[PDB]
């Protein structure tokens, strides 16, 4: 079972039924019967007479399903057309459900919640990556590395066969021009040479920087790339600890 | 591997190539070669002169993948050309695709086949499974009042202020864009030191009012209650 | 936990912030601050200055998440006004991320890649499925099978109760007329008789072929379908 969307598509239908209500009172009956068809039993509601404006579902996304609770994020619009009065709302919307013999139903009244922000904060300053150290390495080694990297970065943006000469398992990139090496700290690791590198590429008319960790093996007068990452680790200059 | 859509996007492409055929006879050639590129080898079909009208794919969704079989739900329209006019007939069906993988790459291995779209809605329910909110509890009139007085504060806070809510309840987030309106129902049940309230109440969001259900687990604190646990369902077997 | 899209929706927001830059050189500042809010710390960039044209995100899809690396496929347009030049580009776009207490952040500069083709090739010709063999099986069995399969295929397109008489656990199909059996190779396997079959169905005004493997058990004067597959195996004429 690599994929199973049956539940999700079901609840998507529920959510549409619930947040959809047209203006014409005729057609407004059928809509509610469509909605009631989702429940095992229409929920027992003591309240006398709910008020209910016409509504359109603008956007729905299932964020999680945990136990017998599905949680959506919803954006819907409430309209009275006479001239038009409108409001747009977003909310969380939580649906209690269950399964009978591979079939689904809504089991209960849904409930509203706030959409939670996903972004983390409160970061230790110890977790920041500053690219400010300098290595105490030869200018001659720096020249050799620098000369290798222009070839590498040329190949990495242009030719797969050439890249395979100087690097293991590295795919080339599309639609890109190499421009500049802007940073390079070198660290000997027994027989390997780690290069931590930031460089500059142009895609269309726009340039971006990216970071690399190269693991270099000596071959001929030059290098071979045994391993390439796309992040510089925080502990990159730990030849100093 | 938290997420992997590679297969799904692939099959999405297959399904579009299969249910798409334009009118322009020049463009209609290339479309078939595009389709044939999905298979390892174009499937062997004995029947000659298949009848293939133009069609447009209106909608496709992968519903499951099991083994080397993908199952879609499809809505497409065929453009059937008469003499006097043209017909546009709209069909939905299920559509099952046999596939395989070579070294993290994909291909369609076989002729796909059509099926009925499964209804996902359950039915034929025992009446024993319904939630009937009718009873009056065996529980004191005075407790009824104290709970009722607590719940207006709770519900006020639950819709208005996080700090206040934390005084009277553990780990309960407030709700957005909501006004409290009414408590409409309340059955109380003694559980040793705790008091379970089953509660239905009425909120206004925008210009619309909805009912919702709660199970509170209430602990005595001061002259009042503390909310140890809050659920958003009343359980079927809630009474005595 | 059947479903959890929290990460995916997060990275969708990142990708929109990154590939979006409006023309107004002032509302262009707030956009960058919106983008910077994703990272734990705004990445340290040694290169000075940098050229950034307005851009609109046309399309994004997360293809994989592996470790702390998300990989997208992206389609965006760059808008250069001087009249208007628009470049439309697709690329891969890889985002390094992490989680603190069920929350997310982008941890580093993202990087571009080629969108990998998903289609396999380089197939052995031994793996092609040709329906071209003829069985060395009696002409009388051929007739009995043929007569069964018209009933089966009629039922399979028309009536569930009838289908259950002649087959275990086979759902009928909707909106379909049976038309023709176009191929049939028969093979005894111990007690069962395997039929490999291709037939022709009409849905709307269009006809398609499909393939079946039936496992047939003798019942009465006829067959019972113990197992139905929808693919003929490569090694069928064994």
């Amino acid at each position: 079972r690599k994929y199973d969307y049956k539940l999700q598509y079901y609840l998507n239908d529920y959510v549409y039924a619930y947040f959809t209500l047209p203006q014409e009172g005729d057609k407004q009956q059928a809509q509610v019967e469509h909605l009631n068809s989702f429940y095992n039993f229409v929920p027992d509601v003591k309240a006398q007479g709910q008020v209910r404006n016409p509504s359109t579902l603008l956007d729905s996304q299932l964020v999680t399903v945990e136990g017998k609770v599905a949680t959506y994020k919803v954006k819907y619009k409430e309209m009275i057309q006479h001239d038009t009065e409108e409001k747009e709302l977003v909310t969380g919307f939580n649906i209690p459900f269950d399964e009978k013999e591979g079939k689904y139903y809504v089991s209960g009244l849904p409930w509203f919640s706030c959409i939670e922000s996903s972004q983390a904060g409160y970061f230790s300053e110890d977790d920041q990556l500053q690219l400010t150290a300098n290595d105490h390495v030869s200018d001659s080694q720096h020249k050799k590395v620098e000369k290798f990297l222009k070839v590498f970065f040329t190949n990495y943006t242009t030719n797969q066969d050439n890249l395979n000469l100087i690097a293991k398992n590295v795919a080339i990139v599309c639609n890109t021009t190499f421009k500049t090496i802007d940073y390079t700290y070198l660290k000997k690791d027994r027989a390997d040479l780690i290069a931590y590198v930031q460089a500059t590429f142009e895609v269309g008319g726009t340039t971006h920087s990216e970071n690399f960790t190269f693991t270099l093996s000596e071959k001929d007068k030059s290098y071979y790339v045994t391993k390439l990452e796309h992040t510089i680790p925080l502990n990159y200059a730990n030849d100093k600890d």
